């Protein structure tokens, strides 16, 4: 559990990070034209920090396997070069370079 010590320190990390404004919510179906039907299983940081809180991950494989779904997701609805797919790349890259040289 020097695991999910390691997935609040890199959650928190990336919940106060600069490019992390459109991953911090959930998106709002009402608000973003198509996103219901693109999207099949959505998911963000407060989601994440939701059940990482109340203990519902069993380990570090299922909670890099959210944080992946979070940037699939990203680059499934946005355009590479859009304002949320350039914040989800910079987001995508500082998940996989931390994850990594911590496992
Ligand atoms: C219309 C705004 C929009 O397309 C959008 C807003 N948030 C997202 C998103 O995918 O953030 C995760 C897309």
């Amino acid at each position: 559990h020097s695991d999910l010590t390691f997935c609040e320190i890199i959650l928190m990390e990336m919940e106060s990070h600069d490019a992390a404004w459109p991953f911090l919510e959930p998106v709002n179906p009402r608000l973003v034209s198509g996103y219901r039907r693109i999207i099949k299983n959505p998911m963000d940081f407060s989601t994440m920090r939701e059940r990482l809180l109340r203990g519902g991950y069993t380990s570090s494989e299922e909670f890099a396997a959210d944080a992946l779904l979070v940037f699939d997701n990203c680059q499934t609805f946005n355009e590479d070069d859009s304002e949320v797919g350039k914040a989800g790349h910079i987001m995508r890259r500082f998940f996989e370079s931390r994850w990594e040289e911590f496992y």
